[PDB]
RNA sequence: GAAGAUAGCCCAAGAAAGAGGGCAAUAACCAGAUAUAGCCUG
């Protein structure tokens, strides 16, 4: 990469906008690069590629032939520019460098022939000889000069094909390569139309001197921009370049026509935009189908738009003729794929000039009436087919049909003007919208750009929307999870109420018949209001650890657990929609008082929480109370914030190779002395000492200044360490997270710099433990303690949670986070923790950068807090969650109302063999039958009673048990039976860790997979999958809908600014109320009010027939309902809230998208199982992303992104399916859609692992092949496939 | 107004076409350890 080293930013100092580079890190006066600076310094890196230049780049027998040919004339003496060029002491490198300019020259000057040496500043006679050493005869002698083969033409052309220079793959260039390599290897050739010398050798020192980038790079760094900017009147608009060359100036001129377009369209008179769309189609029909098509005939032909694209669709016209098929040879189809792309070029500049002429020549009322505007389209039509074809994976005979080429590209330009109004109502939403903010004002003006930035946008400012976006779009995630685990147990919803967070409090009568309870009452959906409490206190660790809590004294009055539920409820609905950009907030209308006091409660049990994981992970089998005592005070003392993109303490300790570490006298030395119980304690000691360091790693040994210095000290290794000294040259002050960041400073995952800060850290670790917590290199084996009886003296000690208790109790937001955040699984909050982490780097880090450049920034999004709360405040409050909703409560009436409720809730995923009668029995019979041998079951039981098993209990508060139930296999007696041989056969190897034998590690990884099994950790394993997929689910539905807000404010942002015809209220309101306002700028104001939960609408209600003015925290249903009777006066259309949509999606689905959003968000796959998460996928593919190629065009890939992550890998296979346009209330229709599912055979394999031996290496599969089952009947059910067939192996 | 994905946009260039650069700006990628043999390898 050309700039590697530096950075680039756009800048905005006074409406003029400046692309710069930066070199980072640096300090301000040292970082921002000058024009000249700029200019050298592109220079220098171009310069740097000169001298090792070669014409080709870089087992079989021919294969191997190519590469061996290519060396030849790549080695010494062959044809290496550079050694031809310096010829006699350097004395002709600046001729040869001018000749190339000026070769280069005379292609843009259309000036025909290679230039002469003697206007490069050479007499004559050096001239011949110059020319001489740039000829196709010395080209000839060089190329051959090393090579002795007998070379064919297929040699030839498998070499050009596969070994190119990138730079030289133009199809000009490449046929003159061949036709001097013919000549080279006298064998005949004929291409009449190419000269050698200047198709071929005189492009090639072009590309050498690098002509083209030495005059234009620096250049286009520097007229970099945003894609909106401020105009004169303070109006935000497209972004102009500044133009200043002549085809420059001609872009910028069309440019600007288009940015009248996008002025024009935004007209409420849909019969304006049906006309401009149909202007645009026109173009489209002409480009593809020329002037001559029978909708170009009659110029006033009000032909429907979306029935000529329907039509062109089933036309079976070629657009190029694809060559056949060859007689697999991956050479061959690579050549055959480079003849189609030109071919496709070819037939792209033929239709591009014939169009440019036809709108020339024929308009007549066709197209638009300015002539910039009819380019500025065929230009991108043009660009569109570009982007096909030059992406071409593979050669297809749909792809060459006309009508799929002029459709997709009429989808593109319609995807252009989308992205633009979105662009522009992104600028106008976070730079023109502050009066949103709570204010006594009674009257605000919306759409007007705030003071800090009618100077302009810079790069800076969309980093830091971009980390707000991201952590507000991961939190409404959250919430939706949050929602729905509070709900699972304690409500059923059903079709028409699936919405938990919009059921109605306890009170809520019908408004028509008000001696009926409304149907959204709360109390129409509750599944046990007896159990109530005791339900919810699930989530807050089970009812057993709040017989303390005075809850009476906050459900006081008629207030009972019903208005508990409620409240709860209500917490998690304050944050949907919650923007962290416009306070409305700190409000909240529950009992705050209740929910700070659960807060508190909470925070007295950590302490003793985290004593408790040291006393459960084994640690005071191992080392003494008091030692554990002082490690205990040192690591919860304090609460510690984590940093972000620092390596994980589990990939600096690879758990796999822990025991062999420890051991190694290098490092720790560690050996426990220890009959029967041996390998299972020294499995126990090394699982405790995996723990305790994991806590060190993070609350002790990150934040140590010692670590820091010895770690800089101590630290390919030249480069780290080279950059690590000037990270600290920079800012002695660094962290050594912040140095660690800096350090680590394409969409598809990977399947089969980083190590030395692992290694570095791996080092400075254990220094750290041998110099700070040396008692850890001497355990001794002894008896467990009585729980209670582990240091029950910690709690007097420390007290980390003292401040945040008050903090909590005064914030509103603060008890959103804790409430939102409880009511995740552990995994989910953690990856919650792990957002905000990154959020506050990534806004330290722009705030950083923005710093070193100079840039002013206005700091309208803080460091140091969100929605205003302190950031570490919410970090604390989300860890205690993390931390408490992985502690499950040992008391079985927690979760169950007796041992035979859970009994019987354990045979959901365990055959225990239950013969008809009671369970807690027939589980009790089935742990003490024999398993194997003298091996009994054993499990699933603890003395009296059936064992707690920790992931049953996550998987029901967490998890979604009929879908569990639907894509796994109970486990059997014969997985136990396995369990117990696979445990026996190694037995006395397994803390070896990095093993000898082949079947000694396979045979390990067996056993781990079923112990996998019988623990129902792959149950976990599942559940966090489909949470995933779910999640994304959503997070794409908070995508679409930032970005329809977007649409509707960029697009009536430029109504308001046009000359049509607007109502008064569609500018102005005036609403005169006890709660009176006046909003100038009313639509974007209203259309704000929409997305944003608190801020008020002002409609005409439905019942009164009178202005009103909402409280802001209806539902967004609500909010589009209200909006639309605030429209509902408009005479110049029938739907506002849709005007312009038609860009956006195709209008007769917005109802089938909003019922997508809606089975998504409410979680109705768990439910109904009528579609699976394929099927959603493919919808969310085919549909939902309209508006945006480039969130479509990444759906599949994320989706295989996240199988890969689970190390399953699947080959995506698109069909069709079926899909309907409306919704039944009888007018839906059915039609094909997208439908992506994996290929029948050999469509889904596991990533191999690679385990080190001592002899050296084994691959073994990560995944088995029940395990690719269970992900195969996640992705398809309810649908069924032959999964022996999918599964390859 | 189906889809056959594996980008998209901005700047530059450009009709005998051009075809370079940039993007934490834009999604993805990378990274992140919550709990006891689950995320190896690089």
């Amino acid at each position: 990469k050309l700039t590697v080293n530096a950075k680039t930013a756009v800048v905005s100092e006074n409406r003029s906008q400046e692309g710069i580079l930066y070199n980072d890190p640096s300090r301000y006066g040292k970082s921002r690069k000058n024009d000249e600076d700029r200019d050298r310094y592109i220079e220098s890196r171009l310069k740097s590629s000169g001298k090792l230049y070669r014409i080709f780049n870089e087992t079989d027998e021919l294969q191997w032939f190519l590469s061996e040919i290519v060396k030849k004339i790549n080695r010494r003496n062959g044809l290496v520019l550079s050694d031809m060029l310096s010829v006699d002491d350097r004395a002709f490198e600046k001729a040869f460098e001018k000749y190339a300019e000026l070769s280069y020259t005379n292609r843009r000057n259309k000036v025909s022939g290679s230039p002469a040496f003697e206007t490069c500043g050479v007499d004559a006679a050096t001239a011949e000889r110059l020319k001489g050493i740039i000829s196709e005869t010395n080209f000839i002698n060089r190329i051959k000069n090393n090579i002795d083969n007998k070379v064919s033409e297929d040699i030839i052309d498998r070499i050009i094909a596969k070994y190119l220079k990138k730079s030289l793959c133009r199809e000009r260039v490449k046929r003159g390569l061949k036709k001097l390599l013919m000549n080279a290897f006298d064998l005949p050739y004929s291409d009449p139309d190419i000269d050698v010398q200047r198709d071929f050798i005189d492009y090639v020192l072009e590309d050498f001197y690098h002509v083209r980038a030495k005059s234009q790079v620096s250049r286009s760094i520097k007229n970099m921009n945003m894609p909106v900017q401020p105009e004169g009147d303070g109006k935000f608009a497209i972004t102009v370049s500044k133009g200043g060359t002549e085809s420059g100036n001609k872009r910028s001129a069309e440019k600007e026509a288009f940015k009248k377009f996008l002025s024009d369209y935004a007209s409420l008179d849909e019969r304006v935009r049906d006309d401009m769309l149909r202007r645009m189609r026109r173009l489209v029909v002409l480009y593809f189908y020329g002037s001559d098509d029978s909708k170009l005939s009659d110029v006033n032909e009000k032909f429907d738009v979306w029935e000529d694209a329907a039509a062109r669709r089933v036309d079976n016209r070629e657009f190029i003729k694809l060559p056949l098929e060859n007689k697999t040879d991956k050479d061959a189809e690579r050549i055959r794929k480079n003849t189609v792309k030109e071919l496709y070029r070819n037939q792209n500049i033929g239709c591009y000039r014939q169009a440019v002429k036809a709108v020339e020549e024929d308009n007549n009322g066709r197209y638009f009436d300015d002539k910039m505007l009819n380019m500025f389209f065929i230009h991108r039509i043009e660009y569109g087919v570009e982007k096909i074809y030059a992406n071409l994976k593979q050669v297809t005979e749909f792809k060459a049909r006309t009508g799929y080429l002029s459709e997709k590209i009429w989808k593109d330009l319609i995807n252009y003007i989308s992205i633009k109004y979105i662009a522009m109502g992104k600028a106008v939403y976070n730079y023109a919208m502050d009066e949103l903010n709570a204010s006594d004002k009674k009257e605000i003006e919306l759409g007007k750009i705030s003071e800090e930035y009618l100077s302009g946008i810079s790069s800076f400012d969309y980093e830091l929307i971009k980390a707000e976006e991201m952590l507000q779009r991961e939190t409404a995630v959250y919430v939706a999870f949050a929602a729905r685990h509070l709900s699972s147990q304690t409500v059923e919803l059903d079709s028409e109420n699936s919405d938990f967070l919009l059921l109605k409090p306890k009170g809520t009568m019908d408004k028509n018949d008000k001696n009926k309870l409304a149907s959204n009452n709360i109390l129409n959906f509750l599944k046990d209001k007896e159990t109530l409490r005791d339900t919810i206190l699930q989530y807050f660790g089970g009812h057993s650890l709040w017989t303390d809590f005075p809850f009476d004294k906050y459900l006081a009055g008629g207030k009972d657990d019903v208005d508990f539920l409620t409240d709860l409820k209500d917490v998690i609905y304050s944050m949907r929609n919650d923007s962290f950009h416009y306070a409305t907030h700190n409000n909240g209308k529950w009992n705050k008082e209740l929910i700070s006091a659960m807060f508190e409660h909470e925070t007295e049990r950590m302490t003793v929480v985290m004593k408790d994981k040291f006393y459960s992970n084994n640690l005071p089998m191992f080392y003494k109370n008091d030692d554990l005592k002082k490690l205990l005070i040192d690591l919860y003392k304090d609460n510690v914030e984590r940093a972000s993109q620092v390596p994980s303490f589990n990939k600096v300790f690879v758990r796999k190779n822990f025991p062999a570490l420890v051991r190694d006298k290098d490092n720790l030395g560690i050996e426990l002395d220890l009959d029967a119980d041996k390998g299972e304690n020294e499995l126990k000691f090394y699982n405790a000492l995996y723990y305790m360091f994991k806590e060190i790693y993070y609350n002790a040994f990150l934040n140590d200044k010692n670590v820091r210095e010895r770690f800089i000290t101590k630290a390919a290794e030249n480069d780290f360490g080279q950059r690590i000294k000037n990270i600290v040259q920079v800012n002695p002050d660094y962290t050594l997270a912040q140095i660690c960041q800096l350090i680590m400073t394409c969409m598809q995952k990977k399947s089969a710099y980083k190590m030395l800060l692992l290694v570095n850290l791996r080092k400075a670790f254990l220094e750290f433990i041998k110099e700070n917590y040396a008692f850890v290199l001497k355990p001794y084996k002894h008896d467990l303690c009585d729980k209670a009886d582990f240091v029950p003296d910690f709690a007097k000690y420390v007290k980390p949670y003292a401040g945040l208790i008050s903090r909590v109790a005064g914030s509103s937001e603060l008890q959103k986070w804790y409430i939102v955040s409880r009511f995740l699984s552990p995994a989910q909050a953690n990856h919650m923790l792990g957002f905000l982490h990154s959020y506050k780097q990534y806004v330290w880090d722009i705030y950083r950068r923005a710093s070193e450049t100079g840039t002013e920034i206005n700091h309208s999004i803080a460091e140091d807090k969100i929605a205003g709360v302190d950031i570490t405040d919410v970090d604390a409050v989300i860890d205690l969650s993390v931390k408490l909703c992985g502690t499950i409560s040992s008391e079985i009436s927690d979760y169950f109302k007796d041992d035979e409720v859970y009994a019987e809730y354990i045979s959901s995923y365990l055959d225990f063999e239950y013969d008809g009668g009671n369970y807690k029995d027939s589980l009790n019979r089935f742990c003490n039958s024999d398993a194997v041998n003298d091996q009994k079951v054993a499990l699933y039981y603890d003395g009296e009673h059936p064992k707690l098993n920790r992931n049953i209990i996550l998987s029901k508060l967490y998890g979604e048990r009929r879908f569990l139930e639907k894509i796994t296999d109970r486990v059997s007696r014969s997985d136990i039976v396995e369990y117990y041989k696979l445990k026996k056969e190694t037995s006395q190897y397994q803390t070896k860790g990095i093993f000898d034998s082949e079947d000694e590690q396979k045979n390990i990884k067996k056993f781990q997979e079923m112990k996998n099994i019988v623990e129902f950790r792959d149950l976990m394993d599942y559940s966090e999958i489909a949470d995933e997929l779910q999640g994304q689910l959503i997070n794409w539905i908070y995508l679409r809908e930032r970005d329809l807000m977007n649409f509707q404010l960029g697009y009536h942002y430029a109504c308001l600014n046009n000359d049509s015809n607007k109502q008064a209220t569609y500018v102005t309101l005036d609403y005169q109320g006890k709660k009176n306002r006046k909003i100038n700028g009313a639509i974007l104001y209203q259309i704000c009010a929409m997305y944003i939960n608190g801020l008020p609408l002002y409609y005409v209600d439905k019942d009164s027939s009178e202005w009103t003015v909402s409280d802001g925290k209806e539902s967004t249903g609500a909010k589009i309902g209200e909006f639309y009777r605030y429209a509902k006066s408009f005479e110049n259309t029938s739907d506002c809230y849709a005007s312009g949509l038609e860009i956006f999606e195709n209008i007769s689905e917005h109802d089938n998208i909003t019922e997508l959003r809606n089975y998504i968000e409410h979680f109705r796959y768990y439910s109904s199982f009528d579609r699976s998460f394929l099927g959603i996928y493919s919808e969310v593919f085919d549909r939902f992303f309209t508006y945006d190629l480039k969130y479509r065009k990444n759906v599949p890939t994320i989706l295989y992104n996240i199988l890969l992550q689970h190390f399953v890998n699947v080959r995506f296979e698109f069909v069709s399916g079926k899909k309907m346009i409306g919704i039944d209330k009888k007018i839906a229709k059915e039609k094909e859609c997208a439908r992506i599912t994996i290929r029948e055979k050999n469509g889904v394999y596991s990533e191999q692992f690679t385990y080190k031996l001592k002899n050296g290496t084994v691959y073994v599969d990560a995944r088995d092949k029940r395990y690719l089952q269970s992900i195969i009947r996640l992705l398809f059910y309810p649908e069924k496939v032959n999964m022996d067939e999918m599964i390859e192996v």
